[PDB]
């Protein structure tokens, strides 16, 4: 952080710039989580305090519903875990606050136990977070109001609250500045507040990548960075075309990107790769597959919440066929559905079927994402593991080596994930 300063970045509020060069692979800084929560689906799998995965975790009393490496991990998490420990017992299987509520409760607790600046806020304090309150529409205000109600409903056994206005602000700050923590395969592990990391502005051709070591955020260069240069990470999945990207950035972060990628649109045609038929369709035919895909995308997002695995894959398939009258297999709308289908296959434990989709995804992914991408790395890593599971030792090795080559840059050469992967080789 000494090699960096915050500054007033025009048209972007505040951001972070470098004073000294950074080579590809260099650590810029790391940031302990100010507040963090492990996602409910990983209970019993990972230590709630440190996120380490173990078979054989120590359980809490009592809730019997939280798990830890050992007595120290448990002791360390108690001030946060107490917010839910006794209230889970009472609510039982009626206990169900969103992850956003769970994290906010933790923020409020941390503000009370530790009001002064933390080591997580060297350049930017939580209380300084941009909220865009002034830009929020009634729709978004509503949603927040709802989270507030749930907060009170589940958490007042052991935490008091500020007034309603102060909380709307905090919720919007959380939406503008919160992070997910994902594993080496980009599975969701949880959600967290990394204030100094949240100083960084977005770009679609980012020069750094944020990765996690348990609950420690680390920030590394994926392009050479000049003195005078703004450090930009990416806030989003970079697979999608410029328009889709910007709908998301406006909707979640209330800005339109104008990075180099977002200005030239050079990657757009290839991401919307067109088939070479002997009667290429009209544009509007394309629209009616694109609008249909973008709509199928949004629609697939909900059935996730409640359809069966047999029934989820069934949907992925028909949508793919229909699209494949106009789109190449390298078209991202095809990739998005192949990815979702893969995830189903991996959940259904269809490993051969998982591998089939992964094999069609990886080359196009390599085209469309930038040179160093966690999405590309995690795909090669899933292919590698799938291959090794089928004792394709050669193909498995090749793919795991490809994941490593990216990860050494993004995660660092000494990251515990690299160690594990090299043991798998
Ligand atoms: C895909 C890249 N991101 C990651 O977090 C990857 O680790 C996005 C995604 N993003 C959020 N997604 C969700 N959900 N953050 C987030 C948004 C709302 C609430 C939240 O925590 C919840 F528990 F409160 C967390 N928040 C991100 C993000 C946020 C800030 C910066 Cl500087 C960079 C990225
Ligand atoms: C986590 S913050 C980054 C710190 C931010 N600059 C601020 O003012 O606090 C997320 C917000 O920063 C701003 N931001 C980040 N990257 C940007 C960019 N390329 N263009 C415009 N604004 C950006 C937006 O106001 C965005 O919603
Ligand atoms: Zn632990
Ligand atoms: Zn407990
Ligand atoms: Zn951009």
């Amino acid at each position: 952080l000494g090699g960096l300063e915050r500054f007033c970045s025009p048209g972007k509020g505040r951001g972070l710039r470098a004073l000294q060069p950074f080579q590809v692979g260099d650590l810029l800084f790391s940031c302990p989580a100010y507040a963090y929560v492990l996602t409910v689906n990983e209970r019993g799998n990972h230590c709630e305090y440190c996120f380490t995965r173990k078979e054989g975790l120590s359980k809490c009393g009592r809730c019997k519903q939280a798990f830890y490496c050992n007595v120290e991990c448990q002791k360390e998490d108690w001030p946060m875990h107490k917010l839910e420990c006794s209230p889970m017992v009472v609510f039982g299987e009626n206990w169900n606050p969103s992850e956003t509520v769970r994290l906010t409760a933790r923020i409020l607790a941390k503000q009370k136990i530790h009001p002064e600046r933390t080591p997580s806020e060297k350049l930017l304090a939580v209380k300084e977070f941009e909220s865009h309150l002034d830009k929020l529409d009634n729709e978004k205000k509503d949603l927040i109001q709802s989270d507030i109600a749930a907060l009170h409903h589940f958490y007042s056994k052991h935490l008091g609250f500020p007034d309603n206005d102060s909380l709307v602000v905090l919720f919007a700050q959380v939406n503008c500045n919160g992070f997910t923590i994902e594993d080496e395969e980009l599975s969701h592990l949880g959600s967290a507040i990394f204030p100094d990391v949240a100083l960084m502005n977005h770009s679609c051709c980012p020069n750094v990548i944020v990765t996690y070591k348990g609950t420690l955020a680390e920030v590394r260069a994926v392009q050479e960075i000049k003195p005078g240069e703004e450090v930009f990470t990416s806030y989003i999945d970079l697979l999608y075309p410029t328009e889709d990207r910007n709908d998301r950035l406006r909707d979640s972060y209330f800005f339109t990107c104008e990075c180099q990628e977002c200005t030239t649109k050079d990657k757009d045609k290839a991401k919307v790769e067109i088939r070479k038929l002997s009667d290429p369709p009209k544009a509007e035919a394309i629209r009616d597959m694109v609008r249909y895909a973008r709509n199928v995308i949004e629609e697939f997002r909900r059935a996730k919440h409640y359809k069966s695995p047999s029934e989820l894959l069934e949907i992925c398939e028909l949508s793919q066929e229909k699209m494949s009258s106009v789109f190449e297999d390298s078209n991202v709308y095809m990739l998005h559905m192949m990815y979702q289908a893969m995830g189903v296959c991996l959940y259904m434990q269809d490993w051969e079927g998982a591998l089939q989709y992964g094999q069609k995804i990886i080359k196009p992914y390599s085209k469309h994402y930038p040179l160093y991408s966690l999405n590309v790395a995690s795909m090669w890593l899933k292919l590698g593991r799938l291959y090794m599971g089928l004792e394709h030792k050669a193909a498995g090795e090749k793919a795991l080596k490809k994941a490593i080559a990216i990860m050494e840059v993004a995660h660092g050469k000494d990251h515990p994930y690299i160690s594990e992967i090299k043991q798998e080789i």
